[PDB]
This record gives structure tokens, sequence and C-alpha cells, in this order.
């Protein structure tokens, strides 16, 4: 939705996400998945540098991702680490929202 929700959603310190744990806390709240991106948000945020009007930004070049993906168990996870392009929501310069891995 802006920037600093989208860097406390999607941005990690650690490529070993405890989903287990960050996916019970309010802002997931044990919904079934979440991407996170291991990663400075410095380019991250350069990603949608002079993108004013919202639109989907497809990466030019793969980063680390951390995937949390609920098991069939309410609320416990499998933690899935990757690379590869993703595509954010562009508005006011920043990635405001995740839209996906690999492709928009
Ligand atoms: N067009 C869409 N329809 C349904 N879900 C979407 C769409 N675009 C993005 N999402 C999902 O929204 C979630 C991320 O939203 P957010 O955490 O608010 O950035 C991810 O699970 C995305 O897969
Ligand atoms: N472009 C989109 N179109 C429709 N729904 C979306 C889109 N982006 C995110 N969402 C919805 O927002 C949810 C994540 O938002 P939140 O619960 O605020 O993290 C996802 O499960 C999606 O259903
Ligand atoms: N979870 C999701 N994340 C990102 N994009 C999505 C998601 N679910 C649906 N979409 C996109 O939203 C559009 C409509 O999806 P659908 O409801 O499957 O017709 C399509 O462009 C899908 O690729
Ligand atoms: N970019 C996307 N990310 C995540 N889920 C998606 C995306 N595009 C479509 N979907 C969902 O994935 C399922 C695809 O169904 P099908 O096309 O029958 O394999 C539908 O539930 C779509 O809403």
């Amino acid at each position: 939705q802006d920037w600093l929700t989208f860097q406390k959603k999607h941005i990690t310190n650690t490529r070993d996400v405890d989903c287990d744990n960050i996916m019970s806390t309010n802002l997931f709240h044990c919904k079934d998945k979440n991407t996170f991106i291991y990663s400075r948000p410095e380019p991250v945020k350069a990603i949608c540098k002079g993108i004013i009007a919202s639109k989907n930004v497809l990466t030019t070049s793969e980063f680390y991702l951390s995937d949390c993906n609920v098991t069939s168990r309410p609320c416990k996870y499998k933690l899935k680490k990757s690379t590869n392009k993703f595509c954010v929501n562009c508005a006011n310069q920043a990635p405001v929202h995740f839209v996906g891995v690999g492709s928009c």
C-alpha cells in the first residue's frame, strides 16, 4: 500500500525467515503465503525509480527470495529459498505491492 508497509511485508534481513513466527504476526495474520526479498531495501526501492503513476514492473535481474508457504496444518509453514526476478507495483517511485515471482 506504501513503501514502509511494503518493506515490512516483503523485505527480510535473513534468508532463513522464521515463517511460523513472522506469519503469525498482525501484518500477515496466518495467511496462506508470503514472499520475502532477502536484500537491503535500497536496490529494491530502485526498481521503481522515476515511476509516478501506478505501474507493475518486473525486475531486470534476479534477487534472493524466501517464500513462506502454508502446510495443511493451520498457520504452520515451510520455507523455500530461491533466486528469481519478481514483479512489484511501482507508485511514487517506490514498490508498494508485491505482484509475483518470475512474472507480472
Ligand atoms: N491481480 C491480483 N489478484 C489477486 N492477488 C494478487 C494480484 N496481484 C497481487 N496479488 C497478491 O497480493 C499479495 C501481496 O500483496 P501485498 O502483500 O499487499 O503487497 C501477493 O500474495 C500477491 O500474489
Ligand atoms: N493487484 C491486486 N488485485 C487484487 N487483489 C490484490 C492485488 N494486490 C494484492 N491483492 C490482495 O491483497 C491481499 C494481500 O494484502 P494484505 O492482506 O494487505 O497483505 C492478497 O491476498 C490479494 O488478494
Ligand atoms: N495471487 C496472485 N498474485 C498475482 N497476480 C494474480 C494472483 N491471482 C490472480 N492474479 C492475476 O489477476 C488477473 C485475474 O486473475 P483471475 O482471477 O485468475 O482471472 C490475472 O492477470 C492473474 O494473473
Ligand atoms: N500471477 C499469479 N500469481 C499467483 N496466482 C495466480 C497468478 N495468476 C493467476 N493465479 C491463480 O492461480 C490459479 C490458476 O488456475 P489455472 O489457470 O486453472 O491453473 C487461479 O486460482 C488464479 O487466480
